[PDB]
């Protein structure tokens, strides 16, 4: 119809309650389901739906062997029915690639789609289930993108890619897209150090992202962009209640304008909320592992530098695996403002499962509550043993 | 379009026909079909769909090991093409959750499923199939609801909840929705002692909901709900022919305002059509477990205490499976009458058939015809054997 | 839109061009392939869709044993895509039942379906995909119907059916439905002395209906059907060039009122176009067995007692298994001309093929052509070897 | 809506972007996917699919064994959605037979399908879904045509069919079609000696055809409609870099109106896109077998019999099976150019892999950017040895 425009604020985040939940592995047990990771959720005006990166394979299928492998021919984003498993007949493709973004205007949809060798690799850019714009590797080192929705407004899309070193400083840059074209782009300013996967969401006219910095920051950068404006800028969250994986302790203070140290080349991907007193993090329960996922209240998380949780809610438990998390929320939605969302890769497999030959993931969703509902934690629920 | 309106009365009931059969476990034996239970028949006003409680695993799968369980975290409300099998390929979710309602205004569908541990579940009211309203658990025990249709009035759509213990008296509320919003509750007023799993349905401004007094009756309680005045009123079926399971013999005398004695703790879903003379009672033929299911034509039976069978029809034979029964009418037909409808859950598997280590269901349903239709059995027809 | 008129005539038929065929059992030998029997097709204004009653069960499923039986709760209509299996996961389910006919009448689809026991069968009546009308057995002896599409005319669409006994006089009735309500029923009538399984079509507001005299016709009875005044007669295809099966070998005088004796209590579902010239008749090769399959053009079969073939075309060669077979026509297409079309039904399994446990079959479907064709034939391809 | 014009000159082709892919074989090891051949790609007005001929047969299913022959009652073109697998369950059948084309003119698509024996075989075009036109044989000898989509200019749609000998002389028609009537017909002209299989395109009013002479020639004929007019011209490439397969090695100067020598009775199905110096020619990088794939800038190759590369890109490397290609393109696209697309069949199984009974494959797909894109290479992906 008309082009979207972020003019709502976020509702007041009370708790988190249960959304979405595909339970994918356990079914792909025995039925024809793809092999995927790097999944994340995004809307449409009519309808939600899961999207990941395809392997290009079923969990049963001989080929699984070897799928804990990131970038090869035989990866596309696919995208399927909210809550149902990422099958061979119900998954539908949207490009062909191996690190993907997609976001809807409110007119259609924009997919884009990265391939190639590292060295060599190319985004293209699809509008309307139809390829409009590509772009060259610059860097030459793994072009690579968010592996979570871009977000619009007024038709503007912005979408964060990063090319070169993923352990020394990269080439970041913004673009800004409108119907699948290119209006502007520009290199990453102010001061995070390395940016790589981020997690975006939108509200009154202006974009947040929550990226992590896989060089030396355990807690996460935060770039925020303005639409209209095409411009943004770039710090971490100073809490320091750290939020990337693995990552050393929590501190009594953090760090503004630069990465927290103890872990280097390493992280996750992952996303938050920075919205004054309503400020919820999402990190993994271990400071090791992919293990466990839970959302902290962290008020004023951004400027503070000495802020601590005063809420919380356990998403997945410590014992149980998690993965990859980010931002989406039903701008389509009625109501007053637009109610924060949130999706985590349940990783099974390799490496911490390695009796099987394979990796993939199931995917469970929240959106929030202004109520301050009861809480329970959200498992894979396949049980490895039956792989055997 | 516009809201549904229960301005006709039930068209006289003779017979039954036979209305929808998906045979899912015959065809699971061999095909991706999903382990259910709780299932319900609910229509759209184009469209009429068989719904269910998956357990996240297909029959034939290892997962399928344990699902006489009833609540994890694998469980969703999903609902797919009238007779067809609940399959991986082609089932849509609701929403997430162990305990469910679903129904349509006329305008769309709101669906509602609690998840959640035992002293901290919450209910999540979709709309639009959008999350609109969350509800907290208020007695911290096993908060659940209908598992069968609801049923709406000019935009009111009331639902019937239980919180608290099952053998003993418990918090029941009825909540009035309206676009998935809250208008009002009100705690369970009358004579009925214990309330769980209301089969409603609706005829000329009234709703009537048939439920199951798990603590102490054999004869089943009614609410009755005026969605205008959004007020109710609740009582047992006087009649002395007994329809919850397990239950004692059929005395000469029932009982109006009480439980009738003689089984605690226990019982099933079941329903009833409540019209004068027009009235017809569901239940299993055996007074000692889920075996069987008759319909038995009882005038005044609501409020005749020693009203007796005038008529019947056999709808599954004494030596068959059956379990859940509840009440679902298309109030987007053509014609000057409601024809009443319900369908019967034919249970396989555990707890009754422990060579397996599955519990799964078919579903049965049938309309009433003003015609005198000639009778057959209808069993769930598989044979457990092939499944060893 | 607006009920369809039979307004035009056949087109000339000069030879048979393949239409449709879903080679059902070759793939169903390693996909989800429901068994089936007594298919046919029929079209939408928009859509022409395959139809046949399943077994409730997949071919290679163990619930596939003992699928040579005919009526069992576990049988219903399903349709599925033209030229397509039919599978669990694309057969929709348009009734419950183990005969059927069904039809569109240019607004919607009228559906029938026959449930019950041998003395208890009926009718359940469907339109726009709702139950509208019920019919109870009236010779308590397997009440049954066409098993291919019906005929409508301005909104009238006949059915024949017959209840009563096989192998004597049975009681046949036409039926006159409009939007799924009764106009009229009348009794046979003329000289045709048993009717089963009637195939029919339209033009130029006449319904043509070749049936199966299975008491003592090798001849097929006919029976034409004024949609109008709602009156019909009936008498028997006069040629020497007798089409059911099993039957004598040809003579060279037919019968026009009488059935051709010669073989008593069997037969088989056929079809015929009766337009003078332009008449062409299916029928088995083999006078003793379902197999082979040809056209024969054979001017004025209907009412020349001496009447044999001056063209003809093999369907099926007499090395491979044939069955049922049907007409109906895409009453909707371009053109000035009706195009006559026709199925065969390829039946595989037992009790011709007993080294597998089941029966099932797969469809071939021809169309007319004012061209003078090539013919190739066309089995049904599948090894029961493989099945072993 | 209004019949699509070619009214768009072709896009700069600077390098080629991935566009669609579907892992046929991969996924079909634990899935069920169908066998096919001769696949190719083409869009309607709001939707591009994947096409191809099926062997009525899932891969793992038995009766995949001995599908390297070519014709059999059993095939059909089939379309599904692009770069999802052809499945049992989403292939839809556009009609029945073993040789193929198809095309939307702006209203709707029309399909042809060839069936029959060798000496007998006709064509049967379809529109709207409907047949509407049938062709009988000519030369009773394999009546055959593109295996690629044909192209549309203000309803009138171009067809290329050839009757007779692969080995020496045939009998080449040109049809001319309108909304599935044939409105003329002509015998090949101009100086291209055999002509089998032609990949076509349009832009600006002119339909370009790069076919396959099988008898005699390595070089490549060429074919060149006025679909006003209704008139053609043909030649042959005058470019040395051969393109057909097997193949000499490339020579200085090649052939304009003749076949260059060196191979007989022997060839592939390919394309070209020839633009003035926006040409670009595919080829199999193996004289000897379809072995790799890569598309060659080669300045005017058409008229130009000294022409060489100045630019190229691999796309299957030479130590993977590719096969058939052709041309394709989006003519509802947005902008002010047609993009040209391609697409590479990558057979597997026989004759060169034959440790498995069956002849599959699976497609690569790509589109022309204005940008200099990195080049990956696209291989099937699938391990003959996990099929054994
Ligand atoms: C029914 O459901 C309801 C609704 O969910 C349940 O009620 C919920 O209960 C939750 C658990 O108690 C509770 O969540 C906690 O909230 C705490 C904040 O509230 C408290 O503090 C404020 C501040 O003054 C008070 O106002 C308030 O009243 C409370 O006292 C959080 O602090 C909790 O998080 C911390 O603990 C958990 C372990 O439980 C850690 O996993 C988490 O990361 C936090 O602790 C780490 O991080 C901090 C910050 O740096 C450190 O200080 C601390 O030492 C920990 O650090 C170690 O661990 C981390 C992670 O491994 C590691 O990185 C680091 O290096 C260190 O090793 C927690 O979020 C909900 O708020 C509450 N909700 C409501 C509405 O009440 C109810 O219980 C259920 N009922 C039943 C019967 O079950
Ligand atoms: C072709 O199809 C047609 C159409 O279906 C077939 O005709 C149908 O035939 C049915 C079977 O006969 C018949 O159903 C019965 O109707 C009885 C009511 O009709 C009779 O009574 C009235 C009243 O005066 C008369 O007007 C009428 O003419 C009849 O005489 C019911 O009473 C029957 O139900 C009772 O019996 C069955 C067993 O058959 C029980 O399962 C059922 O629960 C009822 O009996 C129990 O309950 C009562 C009430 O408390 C007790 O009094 C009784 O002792 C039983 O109690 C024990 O069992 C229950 C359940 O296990 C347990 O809880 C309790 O504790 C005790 O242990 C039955 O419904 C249809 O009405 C009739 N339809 C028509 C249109 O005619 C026809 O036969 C078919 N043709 C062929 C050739 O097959
Ligand atoms: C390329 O394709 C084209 C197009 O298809 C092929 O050309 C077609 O060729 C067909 C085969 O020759 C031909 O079909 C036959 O047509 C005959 C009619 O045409 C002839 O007669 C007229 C009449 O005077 C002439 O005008 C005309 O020129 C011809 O001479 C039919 O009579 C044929 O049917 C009979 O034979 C077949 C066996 O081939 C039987 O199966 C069939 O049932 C018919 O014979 C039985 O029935 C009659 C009637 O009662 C009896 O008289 C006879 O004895 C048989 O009875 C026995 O068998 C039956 C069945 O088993 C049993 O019930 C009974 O009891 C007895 O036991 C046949 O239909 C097409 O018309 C022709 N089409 C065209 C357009 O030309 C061409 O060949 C192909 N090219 C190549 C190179 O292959
Ligand atoms: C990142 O990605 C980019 C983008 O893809 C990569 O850059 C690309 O690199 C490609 C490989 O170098 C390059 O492709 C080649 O282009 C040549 C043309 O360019 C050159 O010549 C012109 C003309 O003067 C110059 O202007 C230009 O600057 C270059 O010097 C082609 O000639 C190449 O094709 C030939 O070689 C390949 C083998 O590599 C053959 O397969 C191919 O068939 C061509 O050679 C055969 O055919 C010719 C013509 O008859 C014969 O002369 C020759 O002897 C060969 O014949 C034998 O082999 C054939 C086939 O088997 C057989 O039939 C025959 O009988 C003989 O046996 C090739 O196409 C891209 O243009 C370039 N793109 C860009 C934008 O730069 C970059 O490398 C990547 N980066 C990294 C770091 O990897
Ligand atoms: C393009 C690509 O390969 N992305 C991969 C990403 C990068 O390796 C990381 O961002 C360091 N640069 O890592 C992970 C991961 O689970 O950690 C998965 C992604 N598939
Ligand atoms: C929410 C929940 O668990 N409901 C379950 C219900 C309750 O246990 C019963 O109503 C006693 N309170 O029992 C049964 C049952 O087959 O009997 C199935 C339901 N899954
Ligand atoms: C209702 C029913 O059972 N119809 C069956 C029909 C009758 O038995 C026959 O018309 C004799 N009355 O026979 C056959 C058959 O292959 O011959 C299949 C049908 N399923
Ligand atoms: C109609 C038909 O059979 N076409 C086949 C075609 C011809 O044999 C060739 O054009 C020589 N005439 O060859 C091939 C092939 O892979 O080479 C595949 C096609 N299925
Ligand atoms: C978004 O804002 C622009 C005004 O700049 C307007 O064109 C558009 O209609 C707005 N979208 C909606 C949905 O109102
Ligand atoms: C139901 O009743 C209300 C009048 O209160 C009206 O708004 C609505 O249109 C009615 N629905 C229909 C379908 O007529
Ligand atoms: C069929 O005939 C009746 C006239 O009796 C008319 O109502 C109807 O419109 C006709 N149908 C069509 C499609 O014209
Ligand atoms: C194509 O050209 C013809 C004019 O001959 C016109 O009828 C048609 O509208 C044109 N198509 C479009 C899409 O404009
Ligand atoms: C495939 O077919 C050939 C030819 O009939 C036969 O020899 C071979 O054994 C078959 N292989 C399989 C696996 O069926
Ligand atoms: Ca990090
Ligand atoms: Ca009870
Ligand atoms: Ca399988
Ligand atoms: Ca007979
Ligand atoms: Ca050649």
């Amino acid at each position: 119809r008309d082009f979207n425009n972020l003019t709502k604020g976020l509702c007041t985040i009370n708790s988190w309650h249960i959304y979405g939940k595909d339970n994918a592995v356990r079914i792909g047990e025995d039925s024809d389901v793809l092999v995927t990771r790097e999944p994340y959720v995004s809307c449409d005006p009519d309808e939600c739906r899961f999207y990941a990166l395809s392997q290009g394979t079923t969990i049963r299928g001989k080929h699984s062997n070897g799928t804990i492998h990131d970038r090869s021919q035989y990866r596309a984003l696919i995208s399927w029915p909210l809550s149902s498993p990422p099958t061979v007949y119900n998954s539908r493709v949207e490009c062909i690639g191996w690190s993907s973004t997609s976001c809807h205007d409110g007119k259609t949809r924009m997919s884009i789609c990265i391939s190639g060798p590292n060295n060599n690799a190319s985004a293209v850019i699809w509008y309307n289930r139809r390829p409009v714009t590509e772009i060259n590797t610059w860097a030459r080192n793994i072009l690579r993108t968010q592996e979570s929705e871009c977000v619009c407004h007024n038709g503007v899309c912005p979408v964060v890619f990063t090319d070169g070193s993923a352990t020394g400083p990269a080439e970041t840059r913004i673009y800004y897209f409108k119907e699948g074209k290119i209006l502007k782009w520009e290199p990453l300013a102010g001061t995070a150090k390395h940016i790589e996967e981020c997690s975006c969401y939108g509200e009154r006219a202006e974009i947040t992202c929550t990226c992590r910095d896989n060089w030396q920051g355990s807690n996460r950068p935060v770039i925020r962009i303005d639409p209209v404006a095409m411009t943004h800028t770039s710090q971490y969250i100073c809490s320091p209640v750290l939020t990337d994986n693995p990552r050393p302790n929590d501190p009594t203070v953090g760090k503004c304008n630069d990465p927290y140290p103890g872990n280097n080349n390493n992280g996750v991907k992952g996303f938050s909320y920075l919205d004054g007193v309503n400020t919820w993090l999402g990190r993994t329960i271990s400071i090791a592992s992919r293990s466990g996922y839970e959302m902290l209240k962290v008020p004023n998380a951004l400027t503070d530098d000495k802020s601590k949780p005063t809420q919380g809610q356990t998403i997945v438990l410590n014992t149980d695996w998690s993965g990859y998390s980010g931002s989406f929320m039903d701008y389509w939605a009625e109501g007053e403002c637009y109610r924060a969302c949130f999706y985590v890769e349940l990783i099974r497999g390799r490496p911490k499962e390695d009796k099987v030959w394979w990796t993939s993931n199931s995917i469970v969703s929240m959106c929030s509550s202004t109520e301050f509902l009861g809480q329970w934690d959200w498992p894979d629920g396949a049980k490895i043993e039956y792989f055997l």
